[PDB]
């Protein structure tokens, strides 16, 4: 993009900002050139004060006052270059601030905009990555780089027309050469940019594997698959770490060859020029080319920014301005009123924009009558759920049309038309918020008497009576800490509030026990009246009540100490620390070198002239190198160390016990913008900041020394003046760390509700609150821009008093040298003296890496905190019971647990039941009664407070975890996939080593998943979206199943494996399943009674306790629970 084009967000007050911040770094910028000229004339009063003295109208001019006016001269620049410097960094910093508020807040909004298949072909951690640091980089781009790059541009410019205006015929080669100087830049510029846009498509894709490895937590831990995603981590870190060296690399090159040109330039000047100068004006000449060196060489970083910054606004801005093809947001189109609920569908044919090659709707023709319910039936991949969006208009038939009471959906206005459907998908999704505000983001505006009576007419009301936090507990995110019936009926309560036409049903009753079923049959039964209510059901049970019945066939429709910390973790890249410290001290001592050396040589007729030239290609041909050294070091040990955080950092972070991912603090959202962002706040400091830091001291150290060497009594008048400039750096770091304490919440606060707003797009879209999302992230975003414009202030007050107490210090140094003078040869000792602490005088810019310097420790003390903790559950412990001959015997003896998010309500009473190896047991109960709390902790994902699980006679709290974990086949009531094939997420099972091609297709053919796959256009290969979401629910399961029997366990795992698969017209899956838990240890929990008929032992749970026990005959012959729960139904 157009380095201008970075600022298209900018608004007037905006451009006032920036056009007196930058008149202000203009003014700055000249006050050096001033100094010089300070300089040449009190060189040549000087003189012109020795001549007589030589010799002995004269005896007129003393010496004393123009001392004093040099001092006052000093006095009167220092207060312009306070005001001028604080008022452009801060004006600078603001303007910043808002543009990129503004881009941010547009480019949310924009993101929201979108439609639902641009979010299938687009990855949510992409988006997070995107917004947390390319943003970041383009404010780094454009915040205060511009304005020291605005400074450093009319210093050297105005150091290079001294020559011109005073001189004349010896300035013919910068004129010359600057074409060579531009093109190398623009060049460099080019290549930089393109060397970061590899660089971040590296982090993006890192960012995604980290997404989906923190949101997948359970899955991972239970298969075991920590190492695979380190791995896959540092593949991306690694790349990106090339990117940034080679970038290192370029800047390098280019300042050395700035500073070796510049020198080597002058040098041929003064050679061919010289064929009438006053010794000032030599002093003058020689110091210029000095500041134009300096200033230019010091230019560099600016470059990177603005190189960096439009590298990363390409994307943004082509996001930004994208036309979405389904606006959900736009008023176009029709809003009727009196809507019947007529539905009809003509010729539909659609294909998925993820899989173009399949046709899944194929001349589609159904009716739906108003005020009646119509049942959808058919096996799995039937395109049920595909009719469903299709209705909500979350996509387009490619040919046909779907007609609301007459009229195309396409010509109505879809935020009206959305208003009118009630839905419930497969898997009801929860935002992490209270019970009361999750079933009133139906309807905003509904009283606590509609969310209770939603509550009691969806049968979940007694349930949250029985809470301890009566409708304010937390559903945690993704309504996690919760149970699968309790998730559903709490959807059913969201979506039945609006008082929906249009009621939709997709399995709604799949989690539920058949007493909670009957309840919530006899409310629809009730409501059926008036609206038009469209199921999918798979039992006719439910389909009882429904008045007709739809087919499907594969798409068709037929009726009926962080700083000693930071230090030691970076002992490895000691050898370019070494080199860069080497080069960047050698950087340091050049400049008061050649002040002594030039001072020296000019106090004209022998040799002198061949001095002057071997000096200024010497130090050309040194600083060359040197520069190069010292950005090449110090970019390369930025970058090893900002590899070996993020790695670390991630290990550290799979390394944590369940319970630590549970906190309501520790969300994979914050996790994410955390891993991503401190990484960069450290590097931000740990760059080419330590080398400009080691610079300046070595610079400022050397200047003393020759000061010293010399006059002892006016180097302590100007050495007095150091501890004001360390209170200074101090008290910025001081307010710097209080603000980034806070300011580190609000972030992590802001990436948990984009990363929960984007990664159920379909949810939100599915109740219509697009607004409230956007409000909330704008809402808090809100809160760091107080801060920001209160870092602005506290920057540029003591940039500013830094630099002014220089100009102080050599005002006084005037004063005490004109004393010196008066009172007591001492004019040549002068001269020296105050030509090093001019050649010293740029050294102090110390508070250009302050601000970093804060976020760097705060986020470097909160990694080493997270770093160095002991979870109680160890997955890298290696200490444990083992035995090599494994049996799967497991027994409960008094188990007690309490969820430590939910510390006042127990849920396991003293659990005490017993399986024999080989033997099936069958957990029955109702709704959330802890069928899968005990599962968890049979795969060590929490331990029981008291009571304990015996594993083959072993406690299992002293058995090894990784040892048990990798002997239990598991699938989950709610499975999860990763974004990849289906070959790779067959393969996960056995993460240990590599398993064949045969047993991969063995499991799956026993999976009853050999035929679908076929049918794909690519076999075994196609990928299956973000957490497996372009798959029909019923293939997840298929693979989940396939998954866990492929690594044959000698303990499995099974909840609710057939929740989504339920055609029972056929006994096959029956089969599949009875043969895969043949021959081994298997605990099967199911709602449906009739699949666990043939267990050896059924235990019936309620409560947390097991009431009854025993094989199905027994069960069914006491007339316990048992017989109620089957003949209900
Ligand atoms: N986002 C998607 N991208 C690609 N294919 C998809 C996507 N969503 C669904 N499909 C495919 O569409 C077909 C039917 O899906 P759909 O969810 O409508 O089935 P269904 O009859 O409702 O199944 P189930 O009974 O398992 O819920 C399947 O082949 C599935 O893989
Ligand atoms: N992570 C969690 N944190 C806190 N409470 C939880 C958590 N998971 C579940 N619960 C609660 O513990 C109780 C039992 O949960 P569990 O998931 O074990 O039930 P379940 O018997 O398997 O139910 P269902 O048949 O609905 O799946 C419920 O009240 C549920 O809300
Ligand atoms: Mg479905
Ligand atoms: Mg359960």
């Amino acid at each position: 993009v157009g380095f201008f084009q970075l600022f298209r967000f900018s608004s007037s007050t905006d451009i006032w900002l920036m056009f007196v911040g930058s008149l202000c770094a203009f003014l700055h910028g000249i006050a050096q050139p001033g100094v010089l000229l300070i300089f040449g004339t009190m060189t040549d009063v000087f003189i012109d004060y020795d001549v007589e003295l030589q010799e002995l109208r004269c005896g007129l001019l003393n010496i004393e006052s123009e001392m004093i006016k040099f001092a006052s001269y000093y006095a009167g620049i220092a207060v312009a270059v306070l005001i001028t410097g604080y008022i452009q960094i801060c004006f600078w910093v603001i303007a910043a601030a808002r543009q990129i508020q503004k881009m941010r807040k547009f480019y949310f909004r924009r993101i929201m905009r979108m439609e639902i298949g641009w979010f299938d072909c687009n990855s949510v951690g992409e988006l997070n990555t995107r917004f947390s640091d390319d943003i970041n980089k383009i404010n780094d781009a454009i915040a205060d780089q511009m304005a020291l790059f605005i400074q450093r541009m009319t210093s050297t410019i105005c150091g290079f027309l001294l020559g011109f205006f005073r001189g004349w015929k010896l300035t013919l080669v910068i004129i010359s050469v600057s074409p060579l100087i531009g093109i190398g830049a623009a060049t460099i510029g080019l290549s930089v940019s393109k060397f970061t846009d590899y660089e971040l498509k590296a982090y993006a894709k890192a960012g995604v594997v980290a997404d989906e490895v923190i949101s997948s937590m359970r899955t991972v831990a239970a298969f075991g698959g920590e190492k695979r995603e380190v791995e896959r981590y540092e593949k991306n870190l690694v790349f990106a770490q090339r990117w940034g060296i080679r970038k290192g690399i370029v800047m390098g090159f280019f300042t050395g060859f700035v500073w070796c040109l510049i020198f080597l330039c002058y040098a041929l000047a003064f050679w061919y020029g010289s064929t009438e100068y006053t010794p000032g004006t030599l002093v003058q000449i020689f110091l210029s080319v000095i500041v134009g060196a300096l200033n230019l060489g010091n230019a560099s970083p600016c470059l990177e920014a603005f190189a960096t910054g439009r590298a990363a606004a390409t994307s943004i801005f082509e996001t930004i301005d994208r036309k979405p093809i389904i606006d959900c947001m736009s008023e176009d189109g029709y809003k009727l009123d009196r809507i019947k609920g007529e539905i009809e569908f003509h010729n539909v044919t659609f294909h998925y924009p993820s899989r173009p090659e399949v046709k899944i709707l194929n001349d589609l023709n159904m009716v739906i009558k108003p005020g009646e319910m119509t049942a959808l039936v058919g096996p799995s991949g039937a395109g049920k759920s595909t009719a469903l969006q299709l209705i909500q208009r979350f996509y387009d038939p490619c040919e046909g049309m779907v007609t609301v009471d007459g009229h195309d959906i396409r010509s109505l206005n879809i935020q009206w038309l959305r208003d009118q459907i009630g839905i419930v998908e497969q898997e009801p999704v929860l935002f992490s918020t209270t019970i009361a505000e999750n079933i009133r983001y139906g309807r905003e505006d509904a009283t606590m008497e509609d969310i209770v009576q939603a509550a009691k007419e969806a049968n979940a009301y007694n349930f949250i009576m029985d809470l301890p936090q009566q409708f304010d507990t937390l559903v945690g995110e993704g309504g996690g800490q919760m149970s699968g019936g309790q998730k559903q009926r709490v959807a059913i309560a969201r979506a039945l509030i609006r008082n929906p036409k249009i009621l939709l049903l997709d399995m709604a009753t799949s989690a539920l026990d058949n007493e909670s079923e009957a309840m919530v049959q006899e409310v629809l039964s009730k409501i059926q009246h008036g609206h038009t209510i469209i199921s999918v059901a798979h039992r006719l049970s439910t389909v009882r009540a429904a008045d007709t019945i739809i087919g499907f066939e594969h798409g068709t429709a037929v009726e009926r100490a962080p700083v000693r910390r930071i230090l030691k973790f970076s002992a490895p890249e000691w050898p370019y620390m070494l080199v860069g410290s080497v080069g960047a001290a050698v950087n340091g001592t050049v400049t008061p070198l050649y002040a002594f050396l030039f001072s020296q040589i000019l106090g004209e007729q022998r040799s002198q002239i061949n001095g002057v030239c071997l000096l200024f290609v010497a130090m050309g041909c040194v600083s060359l190198f040197t520069q190069f050294l010292q950005g090449y070091a110090f970019a390369k040990s930025g970058e090893l160390l900002t590899k070996r955080l993020r790695k670390f950092g991630f290990r550290a972070m799979l390394g944590q016990d369940i319970a630590w991912f549970d906190d309501l603090r520790n969300s994979p959202g914050a996790l994410t913008t955390r891993l991503a962002t401190d990484a960069s706040q450290v590097q931000g400091a740990a760059g080419s900041q330590i080398g400009m830091i080691v610079n300046s001291f070595t610079n400022v150290t050397v200047a003393m020394i020759i000061a010293f060497s010399f006059s002892w009594k006016l180097s302590l008048v100007i050495l007095c003046f150091f501890p004001f400039l360390a209170l200074s750096g101090a008290t910025q770091t001081r307010m710097l760390t209080g603000f980034a304490s806070r300011d580190k919440q609000a972030l992590e606060m802001v990436g948990q509700i984009t990363n929960e707003a984007l990664s159920n797009i379909r949810t939100v879209a599915g109740i219509g609150k697009e607004r409230r999302f956007i409000e909330a992230l704008e809402t808090e975003l809100e809160k760091p821009f107080k801060t920001a414009i209160q870092k602005a202030n506290i920057y540029g007050f003591c940039f500013a008093f830094a630099q002014c107490i220089m100009f102080i210090a050599n005002s006084a140094s005037y004063r005490y040298g004109g004393y010196l003078i008066s009172n007591e040869h001492f004019s040549y000792v002068f001269r020296v003296i105050s030509a090093v602490v001019l050649s010293a005088t740029a050294l102090g810019r110390a508070f250009s890496y302050t601000p970093s310097y804060a976020k760097a420790k705060i986020s470097a003390a909160r990694f080493f905190q997270l770093l160095d903790r002991q979870p109680p559950i160890s997955v890298y412990n290696t200490a444990g019971e083992k035995w090599d001959n494994f049996q799967g015997k497991i027994d409960f003896v008094d188990c007690k647990f309490t969820y430590p998010s939910r510390p006042d309500s127990q849920v396991l009473n003293g659990l005490s039941v017993s399986i024999s190896p080989g033997q099936t047991l069958a957990f029955v109960g109702s709704s959330g009664c802890g069928k899968s709390t005990s599962i968890q902790l049979l795969e060590r994902f929490y331990d029981p407070d008291q009571g304990k699980v015996m594993i083959d006679g072993h406690d299992s709290k002293k058995v090894n975890v990784q040892f048990l974990r990798s002997n239990i086949g598991i699938v989950s009531q709610e499975p999860v996939l990763f974004a990849c094939s289906i070959m790779d997420n067959i393969k996960y099972g056995d993460n240990t080593k590599e398993i064949p091609m045969e047993r991969v297709i063995a499991a799956a053919k026993q999976a009853q998943l050999h035929d679908f796959v076929m049918s794909l256009p690519e076999k075994y290969e196609t990928n299956v979206g973000s957490q497996g979401s372009q798959l029909s629910r019923g293939e997840k399961q298929r693979i989940a199943i396939a998954r866990a029997i492929v690594r044959d366990p000698k303990i499995l795992l099974l909840d609710q494996a057939t929740s989504a698969l339920d055609t029972e017209s056929e006994k096959t899956v029956q089969v599949a399943l009875d043969k895969a838990r043949e021959g081994r240890t298997c605990i099967v929990i199911a709602h449906r009674l009739s699949t666990i008929q043939n267990a050896d032992i059924i235990a019936v749970m309620a409560q947390g306790v097991v009431i009854e026990k025993g094989t199905h005959e027994e069960l069914m012959a006491q007339k316990g629970a048992y017989y109620k729960l089957v003949t209900t139904g």
